[PDB]
């Protein structure tokens, strides 16, 4: 509360560390469904159904332009990519399985880097 603060966690490397994790996600072989925005002109249903589209390139732009106020807002966008994936794709599909793999891969990097 006012004048009552927990000890200060050093947040000065977070920007760089998030950037590294995003690079590791981008180079994973199952990243291909997620690298660029879904094409809203060419994928019927996606615009109407997915209210908040998100992808790795869009995450990169936001990060590199100071649009994440903290590391949790970054994690939320990453998870949104996989939540969107799950909404639109059958679990029993290549893209569905890609999303599951990538989510797990991310959550490990995240825990190991910060928790």
């Amino acid at each position: 509360s006012m004048s009552v603060k927990k000890p200060k966690r050093d947040d000065s490397k977070d920007l760089a560390l998030c950037s590294m994790i995003l690079t590791e996600m981008e180079t994973h072989e199952d990243a291909w469904p997620f690298l660029l925005p879904v094409n809203l002109k060419l994928v019927p249903g996606y615009k109407k159904v997915i209210k908040k589209p998100m992808d790795f390139s869009t995450i990169r732009e936001k990060l590199s332009s100071g649009q994440y106020p903290n590391l949790e807002t970054f994690a939320l966008d990453v998870r949104l990519v996989f939540d969107n994936c799950e909404t639109f794709n059958e679990d029993d599909s290549d893209i569905g399985r890609a999303g599951h793999n990538m989510r797990k891969y991310f959550e490990k990097k995240w825990t190991d880097t910060f928790k």
